[PDB]
Order: structure tokens, then C-alpha cells, then sequence
């Protein structure tokens, strides 16, 4: 009856149930392990040279927006849920824009100097892209959605809170591995946009399972960490060798896609402000395209 | 009776019965903070060109050393106090050499360059080797019946996670040049230390109540500090000319603060005092012949 047991007991319980969301779970995990090793052996060997300071000031404004907006979970009054699905709304859409424009293309545009232009840079960028996707589609199935029954799931729900920014914090890494700022203020920015209305919510979200306001602020805060410790990751699958970069740029941009699509939008619809969530949506996009353009 | 009142009561409390080491907690602060934002201000406006890659594996190296002793908790059979006295005396010794070896002295050649190698680089090490004390005595003394007991469970487990900063910073210090010789021997020397007190961490955490898992997990996740504090590190040392020498000072002086008023007091406390002491002398010993072959 340890969490240990009940973790291994349910994962057990969703592998037997999802083979194939467990199984593209299993390659994902192990690509992410494999590009983070040969990274990381590629440095300890001198010669890797990635651009980890741009990265490490990306992941940190992500903390602070990720703070800026778990504190406004002590003001006074109260944010309707229709103001939160147009900044929510907003924010899914320059990250929709973000993915294709800062991490797809210019992912293409990579592995294009390396292998060919044609339908070798589109194979490479899908290698990471449905890999991003298998990534992040085994992370939600194989996470959580009568005293000592209710304490484990607090736990289990707070552990799910601390971590899900990880990824999130590896697209700012993956975005400025080439230290470009039009790579990576586009992508890091939108992540931070993105940042005040999730930490704003997963404060109210701890509040609502019972910490009091103070802790579940703390919590909140403690949440963006994972965009600095991320951008670390980002960095490193990076680097392992040419072909690791546009792979990764692949991969960032199919964990994002997913996270807005199948996560953060019905997030928006579920409140009920269905249209004003959507032209945000167009406007995030557009935007986010109009800035792109502008910088080139 | 909300924890966020007992904390701000407690600091009320504290800071009314030591006033100095209160001054000095608000004056090192305030350097750390504004040495940080000197250092990103640099970064924002270009001119920084740092390698971050350096402190960054650096503080993964730590992370992994206290993560290993936290999961050693969970083997068959134990570990004597004595043989855990052994290893923390070994470690308290390396870390001695090495904030002495490798960052006040380089601290010095810093300083030297930059104002003169006379008193002008002693005073600038100095300005930094006093404020890390002031700033490891005031997070002393400003850390610690069913809604109370709780808050204290609480507030153990946030100074176990956030108590590894400062050997972060020490690691992304010695790296802020890229300097292997400067970098390895600091970092080398607290992933030594990293093991032992994860282990005790782990069993701390035990002790006050948690099962033997989450008390592990909540080990595991203390040592991320020091890859996060290494990135405050790295930006501490890196506003101006003189911020990289203040910091050498800085960490030096965080480290044996630790060393002398922490780590070596619990050594002694499990009994075996002549074991420690030796071994204190090994990890002196030793870390200074490896500063040496490498120069
Ligand atoms: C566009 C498509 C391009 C290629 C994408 C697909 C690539 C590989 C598919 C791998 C499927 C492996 C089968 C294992 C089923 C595992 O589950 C099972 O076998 C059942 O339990 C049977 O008992
Ligand atoms: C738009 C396309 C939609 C298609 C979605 C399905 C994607 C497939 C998901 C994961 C496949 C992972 C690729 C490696 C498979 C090798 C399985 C080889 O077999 C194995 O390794 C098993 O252990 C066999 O038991
Ligand atoms: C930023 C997030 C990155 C985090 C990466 C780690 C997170 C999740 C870790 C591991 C997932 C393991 C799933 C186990 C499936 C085994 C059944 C199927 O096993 C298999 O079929 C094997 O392929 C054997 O051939
Ligand atoms: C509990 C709180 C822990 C805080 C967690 C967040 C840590 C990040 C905080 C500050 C990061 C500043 C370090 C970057 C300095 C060098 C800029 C890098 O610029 C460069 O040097 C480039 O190479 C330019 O080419
Ligand atoms: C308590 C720990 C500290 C937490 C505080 C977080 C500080 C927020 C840091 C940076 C905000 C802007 C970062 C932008 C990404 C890097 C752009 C770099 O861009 C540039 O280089 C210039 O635009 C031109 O060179
Ligand atoms: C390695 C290269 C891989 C090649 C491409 C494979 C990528 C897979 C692409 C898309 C899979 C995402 C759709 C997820 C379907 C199940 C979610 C649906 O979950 C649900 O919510 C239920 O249906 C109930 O509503
Ligand atoms: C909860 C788990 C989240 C992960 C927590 C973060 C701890 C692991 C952090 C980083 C692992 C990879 C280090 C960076 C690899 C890039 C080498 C650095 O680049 C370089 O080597 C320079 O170019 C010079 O050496
Ligand atoms: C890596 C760890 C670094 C963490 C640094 C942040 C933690 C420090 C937190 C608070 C500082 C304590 C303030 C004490 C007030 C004394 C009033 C006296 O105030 C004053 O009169 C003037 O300010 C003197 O300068
Ligand atoms: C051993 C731990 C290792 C490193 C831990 C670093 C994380 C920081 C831990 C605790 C934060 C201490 C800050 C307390 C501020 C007290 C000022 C309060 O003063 C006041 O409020 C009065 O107004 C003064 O007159």
C-alpha cells in the first residue's frame, strides 16, 4: 500500500491497457535518454560548443512568469474563467505559430544543410516530430488525471504540478541551442505568455485539492523551476551530433503541438467561452506570424 | 496561524534577538542579488559570452552524487555512524583544500590582474570572503500540536530542498572561466560530499515522518538546487571585472562557513571524533596534491 506499489501497480494497470501509447512511450523515453547521453558524452569529449547562456536566461524568464502569475493567485476580487480563456486562448495560439515558425522550419532549414533539402530535411524533422508527439501522449496517459487513500493522490497530483513544465522548459532550450535570438525569443516568449495563465491556474488548481493559499502558491512558484532545469535538457539532446539538433527541434515542436491541441485547448472550451477562446487563438497565431515575418 | 504568518513571526522573532547577524544577512543578500542582476543586465545588453556549459555539467555531476546517497536509504543491512563520520570527515577536507586552492587563490591571481597583486587583491577576495560568511550565518540562524506539528514538516522539507543552493554556486563559480583546473577540484570535492549527505537527507527526512519513498524522492530533488544555484553562480561572477574575484571570495567563504559550523559538527556528534579528524587531514592532504600535480 506504499505509492511506490501504487504507481507501479497502476502504470502496470494503463501499459496493459494503451500497448501502443506504452510503446511509443518506451521509444520516445529512450530517444530523449539516447540524444541527452550523446549530448552529454559529446561534451565530456570536448568539442560541443552549444549555446547554453541564451538558454539559461530563457528558462529563467519562464520561471518568473511562471511566479508572476502563481502570485496573482493572492490578489484581491478574482479573475473570471473568461478573461483566463482569452489569455489562455492567446497564448495557444502564438505557441501553435511558435512551433511551426521557430522550431519546424527552421528544424527543416537544419537538417536541409546537412542531408538534403528534399524529402530527407522533411523525414528528419518527422523522426523528431512524431517522437514529440509519442512523448507527451505516454506522459499524459501514464499520469494521474480513504485517509490514507485521499493523502497519496495530493502527492501524486503535486509531483505531476512540480514536473509538467519540463517540457515546456526544453523547447526554450532546444529554440536557443544555436544562441539565434529570432530562433529563440519568438519561442521562449510565447512559452511565457503562456506561463501567467497556467500559474495562476495551478495555484487555484493546488488550493481547490487543499493546501492552503500560501503553500499552493509555493508549490506554483516551485513549478517553474522545471523551465530552467528543462532548458538544460533542451541543450543537451541538442548536441550529440548534426543531426541531434534539427532532430530535437522536431521533437520540441511535436510535444508543443500536443500540449496545446489535446491539453491547454480544451482547457479553453471547458469554461464555456468557446468564441472568445478561438479568436484569441487567431490572434495568438497571427501575431506570433506577423513578428516572425517582421524579424525574418 | 497560517504558516506564511509563523514564518514572518519567527523572522520578526529572529531578527529582534540577533541584529548583527540580521544587518549582515540583509547586506550579503543584497551583494548576491545585485551581483545577479548586474550579471544578466551584462547578458541582455550582449558583451557576456560566458560558457555556462561548464558549471552546467558540473552541477549535474551533483545532482547525481546526492541523488546516488539518497538512494543508498533503501539498501539491505546499514551504514554505521562510523563508517558515515569517515566519509563526511573526507569530504570536509576536500572541501577545505579546494575553496582554499581553488577559488581563493585564483581569487587572488582575479584581483590581481584587475587592481594590483598587493593588499588591492587581497581586499577584493576579502570583500567577497566575508560576505559569504555573513551570508551562510544569517541562513543559519533564519531556517528551523496537529496543525502545528504539520507547518514544521513543512518547513523541514523546504530548507531540505533549497539547502543545496550555495554548494551550487560554489560549483557554477569555479567553472565561470571554463577553467577545468579551477572547476573539477571544487566541484569533484562537494560531489564527494554530495554522498554522504544525501544518504543523510534521506534518512532525515525518514526520521521526521515521511515514508521511506517520498522521504527518497524529496532527497533526489534536493540536489537539483545545485545545478539551478550553479546558473546563479555563473551570473554572480559575471556583471563586471571585479564581480568574477568578489565571487570567488564569495563561494570560499559560503564553503567553509558550511564546512567548519556545519559538516564538521555532525561528524562528532555520531561519537567517533578521531576518525573524522583523520580523514578531514586525508581529504585536506590529498585535494591539495591533486591542486598541485595540476597547478
Ligand atoms: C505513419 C506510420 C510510419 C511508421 C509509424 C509506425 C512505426 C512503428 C510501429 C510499431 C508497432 C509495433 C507493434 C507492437 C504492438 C504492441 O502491442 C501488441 O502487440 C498487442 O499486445 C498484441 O497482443
Ligand atoms: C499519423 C501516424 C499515426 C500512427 C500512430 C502510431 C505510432 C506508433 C507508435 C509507436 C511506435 C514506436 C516506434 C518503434 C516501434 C518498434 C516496435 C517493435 O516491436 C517492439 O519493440 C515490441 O516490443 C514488440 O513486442
Ligand atoms: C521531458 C520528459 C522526458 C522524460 C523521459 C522519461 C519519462 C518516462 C519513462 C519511461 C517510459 C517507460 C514505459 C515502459 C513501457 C514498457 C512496455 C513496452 O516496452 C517495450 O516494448 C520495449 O521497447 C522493449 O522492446
Ligand atoms: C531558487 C532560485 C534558483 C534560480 C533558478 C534560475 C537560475 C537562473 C538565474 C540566473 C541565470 C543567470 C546565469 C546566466 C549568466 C550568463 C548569461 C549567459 O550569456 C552568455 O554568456 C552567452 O553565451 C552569450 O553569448
Ligand atoms: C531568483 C533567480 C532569478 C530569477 C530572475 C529571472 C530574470 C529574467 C531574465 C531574463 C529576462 C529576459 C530573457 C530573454 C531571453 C534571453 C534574451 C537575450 O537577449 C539578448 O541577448 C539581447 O536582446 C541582445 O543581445
Ligand atoms: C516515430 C515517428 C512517429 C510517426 C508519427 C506518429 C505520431 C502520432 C501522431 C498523432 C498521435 C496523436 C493522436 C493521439 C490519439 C489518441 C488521443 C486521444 O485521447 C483521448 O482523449 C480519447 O480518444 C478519448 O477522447
Ligand atoms: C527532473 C529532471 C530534470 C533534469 C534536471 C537537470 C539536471 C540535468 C541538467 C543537464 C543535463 C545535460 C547537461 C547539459 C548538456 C549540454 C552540455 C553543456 O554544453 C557544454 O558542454 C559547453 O558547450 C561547454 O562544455
Ligand atoms: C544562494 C542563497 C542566496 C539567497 C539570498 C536571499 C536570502 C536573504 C533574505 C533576506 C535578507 C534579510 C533581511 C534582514 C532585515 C534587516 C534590516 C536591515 O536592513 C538595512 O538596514 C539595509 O538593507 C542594510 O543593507
Ligand atoms: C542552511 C540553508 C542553506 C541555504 C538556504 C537558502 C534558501 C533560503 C532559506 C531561507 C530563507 C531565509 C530568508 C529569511 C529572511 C528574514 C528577514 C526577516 O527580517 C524582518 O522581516 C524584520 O523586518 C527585520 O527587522
Amino acid at each position: 500500500s506504499s505509492l511506490a506499489a501504487d504507481l507501479r501497480g497502476a502504470w502496470h494497470a494503463q501499459a496493459q491497457s494503451h500497448p501502443l501509447i506504452t510503446l511509443g512511450l518506451a521509444a520516445s523515453a529512450a530517444g530523449v535518454v539516447l540524444l541527452l547521453v550523446a549530448g552529454i558524452v559529446n561534451a565530456l569529449t570536448g568539442e560541443n560548443r552549444v549555446h547554453v547562456g541564451y538558454a539559461v536566461l530563457g528558462g529563467a524568464a519562464g520561471f518568473a512568469a511562471t511566479a508572476l502569475g502563481a502570485l496573482m493567485a493572492l490578489g484581491l476580487r478574482a479573475i473570471s474563467a473568461r478573461t483566463q480563456d482569452a489569455m489562455l486562448g492567446f497564448a495557444a495560439g502564438m505557441m501553435l505559430a511558435a512551433s511551426a515558425f521557430s522550431l519546424i522550419l527552421p528544424g527543416l532549414d537544419a537538417a536541409g544543410t546537412i542531408v538534403g533539402p528534399g524529402p530527407a530535411a522533411a523525414a528528419v524533422v518527422a523522426l523528431g516530430l512524431g517522437l514529440g508527439v509519442l512523448l507527451m501522449l505516454g506522459l499524459d496517459y501514464f499520469t494521474p488525471h480513504p485517509e490514507a487513500a485521499r493523502v497519496n493522490r495530493v502527492w501524486l497530483f503535486v509531483l505531476t504540478i512540480i514536473l509538467h513544465n519540463l517540457p515546456e522548459g526544453m523547447a526554450i532550450g532546444v529554440s536557443f541551442a544555436t544562441g539565434d535570438l529570432r530562433i529563440g525569443l519568438p519561442l521562449t516568449s510565447a512559452i511565457a505568455i503562456q506561463d501567467v495563465p497556467e500559474g495562476l491556474a495551478v495555484a487555484l488548481a493546488l488550493r481547490a485539492v487543499g493546501l492552503p493559499i500560501g503553500r499552493a502558491v509555493l508549490v506554483a512558484v516551485a513549478s517553474g523551476l522545471m523551465e530552467p532545469l528543462g532548458a538544460l535538457v533542451g541543450v543537451g539532446i541538442s548536441s550529440g551530433f548534426a543531426l541531434a539538433y534539427p532532430i530535437s527541434m522536431g521533437l520540441a515542436a511535436g510535444a508543443m503541438i500536443f500540449v496545446v491541441s489535446h491539453e491547454v485547448i480544451p482547457e479553453t472550451h471547458r469554461n464555456g467561452h468557446e468564441t472568445t477562446a478561438t479568436v484569441g487563438l487567431m490572434a495568438g497565431f497571427a501575431l506570433m506570424m506577423f513578428l516572425d515575418t517582421a524579424l525574418g
